[PDB]
């Protein structure tokens, strides 16, 4: 297209929701390909990550961690304007791993504390796909600050599976995974800091241990437990999109399955089918579509389970309906 | 099904064998939908895991790390009697990843010492899939203590390649492979406790390095090796079913490959060919089908080769036969 | 085919090159099977593998890390000559995954320093494999010192997509990725040994710890990047090989993607595609395929971006051409 055509292209503002949530968006495009814009504000900000209080000077894209979900579909122009506010310290870009040419757009997006930016680009390809800041000289450290979130790219049609029949989904959830690197005194307790520049010189003698003090699902420890517990009904599709920036990781829903996993996060690559646990890795998003046919509590986990329940990386659903007892049933309910 | 069609369904007890071995059963179904019969008593046992008498307070199915391999077909409904000795101390349960409902059978299965519970789901998708305890609180403890294994949900028409080809195989293995955490004295020594409890802080701040001390195959460095190893001829058909419920592992076969390697361990979803390493994520079950070509020894190892013959996950296989020198030959043995 | 038959196909010497350049051959077979005869002297040297002068004792086939790329047709034969000169101080030998048999060639080319033999082996499986020295009892050392490359076995009809549709590659490179564990004194320093034993003990001690101290690419920190960073053109298609023999990797092209990318690096595996991070097991070798579209620098990293950017694991493509506005652009530019 010549620059004359995307001008004259429809253009629609789209609204971002918080994570786990998804901005409203249809699943098979509505007309032909538009510039869709969306505009983030970068907040660097304390969240605290456990119940201990541990804090992380978080690098949040619109505020949040993960940064929101971006949908558009296959051909449609993606044009973000990226804010990097005065009262924040560093400066920050953006890389769209959906995106081709200057390092997914990090190298056009560069924007000191004060300064804004609108990069477009052509969505070629569909899939789910990482976004995370990537300043030269400081690439981990923001993204394992939590400078990162995913898009998904929908084919025009929708989704579908391998042979071709139509896959539509009642509800999309987005759940960013994401590996901390907190240091510790002497005496086992993690330390506070009260700019994010004072924790770079501890924080990258952790992160050099490639072991992950936390690793938590939306920003820390049971963000999507209890109350903000995700929910669904029985016979009810589920697409759940899973984004980890840096380090792999292995989804799985107990109770369930991925019916259908593009577990490389690429809807022209044959999702895998019956899936138990799934594989993303580090660097990636990853997207798995379930019907639900049994009510109750599901954990939605990172199968390394020491990870899941020892370092934060455990979820809920939390499903209603009728039960099914020819799926399972318990025949003698545990007694003497 | 109904209550009453599914009573009226033909029963089968089947009597489980210690791995690597398989019980008895047929690849193609015989018949339709039966009600196969399981029975696995809990025993909390104290097991050696290396030469130089390095213990573990293991929590077992069956009495065996891994548990059992327990065989149906797609559609049957797997009835499994679960039993909790007053010998033990904890309260245990099982999730089974190829069940559907309640955290895999865990939320209906949680029995105290002295307690037995009998759970049946229907085997609905077909593969191979790891089963492990999974009490609230306590998940990843029991799991690296051993309490895992894994069951194999046939296709009724038995296994067939991504092209509809059938493959029948001659012998099947199943490698349960455990990562263990045993916690060290200031001589680099490893600890042994009176009781398992005593164990646990001690264990939790090793689980938490994500770094296993132990990393072996059917419960103990060496334990397929000398007149344990595995065995085939040439020409024989072996399909090899590993399983990893809580760290990611990957395959080999040294001097072979995996023909067709159901990486995710799904059957509907096509397997890999040719592969030379495949991976199965933590949580997870994979299968390898090979035709043995070439006698000798083989290493069957997880391709992180630290893991493999400093932690322990190396197997071999003893394969009778006549060498192939169009395969392979040395046109010039070592020589000055 | 018969003994004659064999003996009576042509014999062709290759003079190889080093990486990341690959040796001339030709995509499409050229005639019917051949001998393709390589040879290579092991070279244990040591070698600066950073910015601070750290050394390690490698162990390299042909001298360089990784060893070269040895490329042959599918059902050609690949015969070795190695040789291991008697100024070197250690036994070692090959394995090559491409081969079946004799854990790879393993058990038939074990040779003392002084000594050379030469195997012979048919390549009967078509895609990119490891290959890597394996002396029984001293296998991981000899592999995380560097002696492992990979070698492609390209199907008779050269590389064709999902479809069946051919795809040509101008040019290829092949990265080889070794994670380092160099030991270090009590003050952070690394350290340096007189002779290649004398580093074993405190080298196995950091292998344990399943953490590098370095993880790079073509032998040392930057070894890619600059002015010995890869090249392309817009509108050129460009294959690259990676291998890692003993530790997992995520490959991704900042800026770019895998068109087209054998995951598990064997051909007869269609190859999954639109890739934005892939995935290769420790052991194994796995091939991308893209076309370029936009000009500038391109990151090509390992996506654990702290293996990539404070470890080492982080590459450059420098792509001359014409920049594509449709693709992306900056609609407005950094300001304030
Ligand atoms: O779902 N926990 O294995
Ligand atoms: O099977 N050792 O590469
Ligand atoms: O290519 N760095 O995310
Ligand atoms: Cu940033
Ligand atoms: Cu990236
Ligand atoms: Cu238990
Ligand atoms: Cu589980
Ligand atoms: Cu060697
Ligand atoms: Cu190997």
């Amino acid at each position: 297209a010549t620059a004359a055509e995307i001008a004259a292209l429809p253009r629609q503002k789209v609204e971002l929701v918080d994570p786990p949530f998804v901005h409203a968006h249809s699943q098979v495009a509505e007309g032909g390909p538009k510039v869709v814009e969306f505009t983030m504000v970068i907040e660097e900000k304390k969240i605290v990550i456990d119940d201990a209080g541990t804090e992380v000077h978080a690098m949040a894209f619109n505020g949040t961690v993960p940064g929101p979900l971006m949908v558009v579909h296959q051909d449609d122009y993606l044009e973000l304007t990226l804010i990097n506010p005065e009262t924040n310290t560093l400066m920050h870009n953006i890389d769209f791993h959906a995106a081709t040419g200057a390092l997914g757009g990090g190298g056009l997006t560069e924007i000191n504390p004060g300064e804004k930016t609108i990069l477009r680009f052509k969505a070629t390809k569909p899939g789910v796909f990482v976004y995370h800041c990537a300043p030269p000289g400081m690439v981990p450290w923001h993204v394992v600050s939590g400078m990162n979130g995913a898009i998904m790219v929908l084919p025009r049609e929708g989704l579908h599976d391998g042979k071709g029949k139509a896959l539509t989904y009642d509800k999309i959830y987005y759940v960013g995974e994401q590996d901390f690197y907190v240091p510790r005194d002497e005496n086992g307790k993690y330390k506070k800091y009260e700019a994010p520049g004072d924790a770079y010189e501890d924080t990258v003698k952790v992160m050099r241990t490639l072991t992950p003090t936390h690793v938590v699902f939306n920003g820390a420890v049971g963000a999507l437990t209890g109350d903000k517990a995700m929910t669904a009904a029985v016979g009810e599709k589920v697409l759940i999109v899973h984004s980890q920036a840096n380090r792999d990781t292995r989804p799985h829903l107990a109770g369930g399955h991925g019916d259908y996993v593009w577990a490389t996060g690429k809807f022209n690559t044959p999702p895998d089918v019956d899936q138990e646990t799934w594989f993303i890795p580090g660097g990636a998003a990853g997207a798995a579509f379930y019907t639900f046919q049994q009510p109750g509590i599901y954990a939605y986990v990172n199968h390394n389970l020491i990870e899941a329940f020892e370092l934060g990386a455990a979820a809920h659903f939390k499903v209603t309906g009728e039960w099914n007892d020819d799926l399972m049933t318990s025949v003698l309910a545990p007694s003497g």
